[PDB]
């Protein structure tokens, strides 16, 4: 809350998550170390999860369409979008989602990378 | 992330190399094994060099515009990029390109994602 605090504590945490793209839910199947201490989910808990558990009210439904889109084409996604940690505070996750394709060009899964950022730039 | 990610991508044979963002014009680090599948060039040749040596004269400038804002703001770059193999043989290489950051918010490294997709054109 205090403007002070959350700069001077700034965490400028990095994570990923591969999901399985083979199955309509997108579910989570490793979320790499970090996860825990951006969000406060554990990496083990969220298996079997689609990532829209980090969202929320202020999440921009625009942004989730274009995500749905890059999923069934088979293409990639640059983002920044309203999250929420497990706390409800919110945070600026600038989203990177790219196919991982097999090959002979079948995606299997998609890797999500999330970085904690502030609001612009 | 950093090695835990190369070491996912690794793991499905995937495409991607890391570049410097500390060093001045983006040299590539590490070139993954897939690299010299999709483009012919080794990672010996092409460690120590910006990846604009897969560009030709049908690489749409304006795309390489926002890479570079991409790469000057710290941000995310998503796209579908025309480029060429080093027989140069031509090729839609979707590109997808993620910060590394450390404890600062310092950008460190880039990641870039490459996949050789087929033509919605
Ligand atoms: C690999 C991967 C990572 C994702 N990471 C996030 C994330 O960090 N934050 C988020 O809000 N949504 C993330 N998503 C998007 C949601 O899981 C979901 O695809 C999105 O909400 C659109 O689908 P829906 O409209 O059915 O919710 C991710 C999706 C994929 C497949
Ligand atoms: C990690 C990373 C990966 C990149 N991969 C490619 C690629 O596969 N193909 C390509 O044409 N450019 C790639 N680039 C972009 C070019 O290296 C260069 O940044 C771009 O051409 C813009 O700079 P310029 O206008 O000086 O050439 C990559 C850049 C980074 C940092």
């Amino acid at each position: 809350v205090s403007e002070d605090l959350k700069d001077a504590l700034s965490t400028f945490q990095q994570t990923f998550v591969v999901s399985d793209a083979t199955k309509p839910d997108y579910p989570i199947m490793y979320a790499s170390a970090g996860f825990f201490n951006m969000t406060g989910y554990t990496s083990k808990e969220v298996v079997g999860r689609n990532c829209r558990f980090l969202q929320g009210s202020g999440t921009d439904a625009d942004e989730l369409a274009k995500i749905r889109e890059t999923l069934a084409a088979g293409n990639n996604y640059c983002g920044r979008i309203l999250n929420y940690k497990k706390d409800g505070t919110s945070f600026w996750n600038l989203l990177t989602i790219a196919p991982i394709k097999d090959e002979s060009g079948k995606v299997l899964k998609f890797i999500g990378m999330q970085v904690e950022v502030s609001k612009h730039t």
